[PDB]
């Protein structure tokens, strides 16, 4: 008898992000790096990775909830799917760079 | 009697980017910074600024050339315009940070 | 009961890239090289290899998802397939160069 | 009374490339750099810049000569124009980096 | 349930090139040569050999995929086959020269 | 009253090549280089440049003389023109490298 949506919202975005493992490691690497010494090339990758994770999450959720809000949008969905897919691919590349602990 | 498009393409994107002044300063700041000493907080801003400049340029050009490619896209144009405008606003904020030569 | 697409997008591009083995080695070679000494001719090959991997991935995904978006595109598909195939062939050549640990 | 096409071909591509000024400077910078000392970050930019100049030139010429070879290609032309424009924009960014004589 | 084409493209060109053994040896010879001493006459042969391998691979793949793209091309196929065959023959001659470890 | 074709053939190819200025300089550079000292990176460019000049000359002359030998070849002409144009563009790039007297 608890018809709230706070729990609904948190689970909805959490399942739409699913970056907990990705971000969690990103926190350790960006924490260990500066702690050990001054290494510039890795923090940049972390900064970009999280930024793109936000952008893709922003785009994915909106069209995931609905696709008939506008009078007609049938082919443009692929373009947004195309754009989001490219962002994920970039995220994959950078995530591979950082886990190597080097450029 | 030179019906090429190389000149057309370069001018088209150059007028669609118009970041020459923005980027040019970004090059000097990212060059002077590391030259003087190890300062981490500024290079990150430069990295993000150029990244967003690319993203907005990518989005702007496609819909600028045409808007009737899909069967119907009349209200979604605002959403893309909304997204691009937000990116520019972020670019403005970071550009203001870096020109201050501090966090 | 999790109708998300984040997992869908990541798997889609990951299976469309399948460069994890290729890139992973690229990270080690580009890390060991500068670590040992200054060797210019190998890093360039790594830089080009990943660049082309991105370009081919960009082209492959778009037409893989659909091929009837435009009013009619039946013969142009081969041209894009021709272009992507050439990029892969170039990627093969450079990948062979770098694994030789020499020019 | 010289109905050859060698002169036609050379002028056609030369006007389609128009990188003589761009490349010519690229030669001096990539020559002075290694001559002075070992500086890695600049040669990579030169290598990428020329590579993209080739790719865009490859794409531009084919569709510039004709656009009705296939049964119908009216909307895909924009996609190729979109792809080529992005490559030029990348070329602009790197060209700006290298002329700064720094990262 | 993985309807991708990255794997398709890589295998397609790899079976269309089948130079892995040829190139692999080319890497060792071009690596050992300069390592031992300054010997000019062999590297040139390696450079030409790989160049022709690219050219023939470029020509072979396009017409291998299809031969009815144009309104009619029945006799010209032999000319392209003639041209590609000559390139392979040249590749054979140079490959024989280099394996002799001499001019 | 001299209905020979030796003079016709020599002029025909000479006007179809028009590399006398290009080759003539190529001879001096490839002569001065080894004379001064052992410099590997320039002779390779000369070797490739002349090779491509031959290939383009081979292709250009055949289709220049006639284009109706086969039952029908109307669209394939562009492909050959496309291939030859690319070779010239490569020749331009290398010719620019060598005239710089450096890599």
């Amino acid at each position: 008898n608890h018809y709230a949506s706070k729990k609904s919202a948190a689970e909805s975005m959490l399942d739409i992000a699913l970056l907990m493992a990705n971000a969690s490691q990103l926190k350790a690497v960006v924490e260990q790096g500066p702690s050990f010494a001054f290494y510039v090339p890795l923090v940049v990758l972390i900064s970009i990775s999280l930024v793109l994770q936000i952008g893709v999450g922003v785009l994915l959720i909106f069209l995931v909830k609905y696709d008939l809000n506008n009078p007609a949008k049938h082919a443009k969905l692929d373009f947004l799917n195309n754009l989001a897919t490219g962002l994920v691919f970039i995220i994959v590349v950078v995530n591979i760079f950082i886990t190597a602990f080097g450029v």
